[PDB]
């Protein structure tokens, strides 16, 4: 049994990896109902203070001489990856409930001029007590989410999020990634070929979905809607 401030937890009760990072189940040493997911870095914030119910909270950190743990609120419902896999797709009413949810957790970020960067559907946790509430975490491996300008080392910014958001969102309603590759090296030749990206979006797709997916899937950043477009867009006040 290992103890951050207040915390205990046992490298037996692995919960997952990250870059270069290991997770594990973890409690409060008094309280032990409270549990925790203890993420440990390899060298080889706001964070804290910053608080909302679709941020998975960070409680304590400690930086040590070559590693780093990070104590976080436990999510008991796996990730967005899991139950995609699980129903394959979601319809419209279930999408607009987590993508409400996403903009909320992400205005706060932007509000403090933080930005994700790696925003994967690993990364979007599920807590059951829809009703199922989705928590962003790391605020691995899969280069499909990652925007056009991140995976050419260019000069990006929030919308950055907007395009790993949109590629999500096409999943949840499709089943697939709008650009597949077998490899990342032929993601980014087919982002670097193709200046232009008209992702194929059903036809059964209602209107402002549509429309939210083809502002958001832009290939250059300038092209692709801000964060207040996102936020504001028809489709996450549109009727179910
Ligand atoms: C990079 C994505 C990935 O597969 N790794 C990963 C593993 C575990 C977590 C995580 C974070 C916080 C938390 N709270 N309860 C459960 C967890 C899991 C995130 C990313």
């Amino acid at each position: 049994t290992e103890t951050v401030g207040k915390f205990e937890f046992s490298r037996k009760d692995l919960i997952g990896h990250g870059a270069f990072a290991v997770v594990f189940k973890g409690r409060h040493r008094e309280k032990h109902d409270l549990e925790v997911a203890v993420k440990c870095i390899n060298k080889k914030k706001i964070l804290k203070e910053l608080k909302h119910e679709n941020i998975v909270a960070l409680y304590d950190f400690q930086e040590m001489a070559n590693s780093v743990y990070l104590v976080m609120e436990y999510c008991n419902g796996g990730d967005l990856a899991d139950y995609l896999h699980a129903m394959r797709t979601l319809s419209e009413d279930t999408i607009r409930l987590f993508l409400q949810q996403i903009a909320g957790a992400m205005r706060l970020l932007h509000s403090k001029g933080i930005i994700h960067r790696d925003l994967k559907p690993q990364n979007i946790l599920l807590s059951n007590p829809n009703s199922i509430r989705v928590k962003i975490a790391d605020f691995c491996g899969s280069p499909m989410y990652m925007a056009p300008e991140v995976i050419m080392s260019q000069h990006y910014d929030g919308k950055a999020d907007l395009w790993s958001i949109g590629t999500i969102v096409y999943q949840c309603l499709t089943g697939k990634a709008p650009f597949q590759a077998s490899s990342p090296q032929d993601l980014r030749l087919f982002y670097e070929k193709n200046k232009t990206l008209v992702p194929t979006i059903p036809r059964e797709t209602s209107a402002p979905l549509r429309q939210l997916l083809l502002a958001l899937l832009q290939r250059n950043h300038k092209d692709r809607m801000d964060f207040d477009e996102f936020f504001h867009h028809p489709f996450l006040d549109a009727s179910p």
